[PDB]
């Protein structure tokens, strides 16, 4: 079955710099600010655009080592990122592949609201478990506060 979960976190960054620092570099970010999340980023080919096989390693003591994801759109009009989850965790074993989208709309603020919408296609009979949500929805929360707060503390960075 497909099973969609979405959230949504708001930002007082502007949306085009946020697309900037949290999509566009997040292999570099990632890994610098939330070193308690993500220990490693590599991108196996590609530039990080479309057609891109990535890398994510976890830190020591993560339910799983890493997971693997293929880009298929970083939209620099309307700051948008698709990726699928593609190997790792219960991947080919209760899960076929989750796919992802992530949204930046300027808030009426001058800030941001990303939206987060997480599709997993679950083998056979297998149910999504809600600790997997919750991690996910966890993990979006802490990168995205992490890289908010290095951007306020950095103020001419990705401008």
């Amino acid at each position: 079955g497909v099973f969609n979960y979405e959230t949504e976190t708001t930002s007082v960054i502007p949306a085009a710099r946020l697309f900037k620092a949290f999509i566009l570099d997040l292999d570099n970010l990632f890994p610098k600010v939330a070193p308690q999340a993500i220990s490693s980023v590599e991108n196996i080919e590609g530039n990080g655009g479309p057609g891109t096989i990535k890398k994510i390693s976890f830190p020591e003591g993560f339910p799983f080592k890493y997971v693997k994801i293929r880009v298929d759109e970083v939209d620099h009009t309307n700051f948008k990122y698709n990726y699928s989850v593609i190997e790792g965790g219960l991947i080919g074993d209760t899960l076929e592949i989750i796919s992802n989208e992530i949204k930046i709309v300027a808030t009426p603020d001058g800030g941001s609201i990303l939206k987060i919408s997480n599709k997993y296609h679950t083998k056979g009979d297998h149910e999504v478990k809600a600790e997997q949500v919750k991690a996910s929805k966890e993990m979006g929360e802490t990168l995205l506060r992490a890289v908010e707060s290095y951007l306020l503390a950095h103020s001419d960075a990705y401008n």
